[PDB]
């Protein structure tokens, strides 16, 4: 089997993606995003505190006849921006762009923190990191795509996110119309739970490249590309007048600037971003100060891929045996 469906930018900045997922039935739509750095499949429901429902589409498991509590079972998720959401489980159908998994853990939120809340346009998440990482409680669940696994025609899903445009994700094959020229595959850690592999160095903008390791996750739930002090200070220095802002949050810089490209290695290969990706606009509507797209991983305790990255690069999550990630330019 394989599944197909597009995931679409949350707002005018790539700040997330939401992609339909069908639950239960008859079927309820809801819009997931999809997070290669988590491993919950969490939805608001019919049981999440009715304060903390702001516009969201809810899934109601007593309206879908396929719908079964998992006696005993909770689950309480923190994520890495400090947001957080929990509650109880059922089991039910759960269809992404035609692919079927039944019995999927469906973790029905009752709790959900405040950013949760305020974003209308996020359903909940649909993780795609190592099931190892999953949070039900006393019994740990699968992810859709360890479930759907088996049946797929390649053990494989890929991640083809767009700037400032809809993109793909697609289970069980990989699309080569998709791509330009070869696509890279690199050795992965699963050691943490997530898609952790080990960059070989980067560039910035016209400059040479620096052969360095640097070891991160592919996370397509977070927003910015998280690198090393070191680098992003080198990045940012070929900006006039960009700065790191305590009370920003980050380094900013002049909304007049022309941004300059950034470079990874994936071996032996290369993936650019182009500068207009690292623009995440005003900090505050009217500001001429803007929010750099790539960011400093300090304090944060691990590298991080996020879209920023992941949307200059068709990506190849290779769920075999032995997990690899693959990259191509697109």
């Amino acid at each position: 089997s394989t599944g197909s469906a597009t995931t679409t930018p949350i707002d005018s900045l790539d700040d997330a993606y939401i992609t339909p997922v069908q639950i239960g039935t008859p079927a309820q739509t809801l819009n997931l995003d999809f997070d290669t750095g988590s491993s919950d499949l969490w939805v608001f429901s019919s049981e999440t505190t009715a304060s903390e429902v702001d516009g969201q589409t809810i899934y109601t498991p007593s309206k879908s006849t396929t719908a079964k509590l998992l006696s005993g079972a909770t689950w309480s998720i923190s994520y890495g921006d400090g947001s957080s959401s929990s509650g109880d489980v059922y089991t039910d159908t759960v269809s992404v762009g035609g692919l079927t998994v039944t019995g999927q853990a469906v973790e029905s939120a009752k709790k959900v923190s405040s950013s949760f809340t305020e974003d209308s346009t996020i359903d909940g998440l649909l993780g795609l990191a190592f099931s190892t990482l999953n949070t039900v409680s006393p019994t740990q669940q699968k992810t859709f795509f360890d479930n759907a696994k088996a049946s797929l025609d390649s053990p494989v899903f890929t991640a083809d996110l767009g700037y400032h445009a809809p993109g793909t994700y697609n289970f069980g094959f990989i699309d080569t119309t998709a791509y330009t020229g070869s696509i890279t595959y690199t050795a992965v850690s699963t050691k943490q739970g997530f898609w952790e592999w080990t960059s070989t160095g980067y560039a910035v903008g016209s400059g040479t490249f620096k052969s360095t390791s640097i070891d991160g996750i592919a996370d397509t739930g977070t927003t910015l590309l998280y690198l090393p002090a070191t680098v992003v200070s080198a990045y940012w220095a070929q900006v006039s007048g960009a700065k790191s802002s305590s009370s920003v949050g980050g380094y900013v810089f002049p909304c007049s600037a022309t941004l300059p490209s950034f470079t990874f290695g994936v071996g032996s290969a290369r993936i650019v971003i182009p500068g207009d990706y690292i623009d995440f606009g005003p900090i505050s509507t009217g500001s001429s100060s803007c929010f750099g797209g790539i960011q400093s991983s300090a304090g944060i305790g691990i590298n991080i891929f996020g879209d920023v990255a992941l949307k200059a690069a068709f990506v190849v999550f290779n769920g075999a045996t032995t997990p690899t990630l693959g990259f191509a330019s697109k």
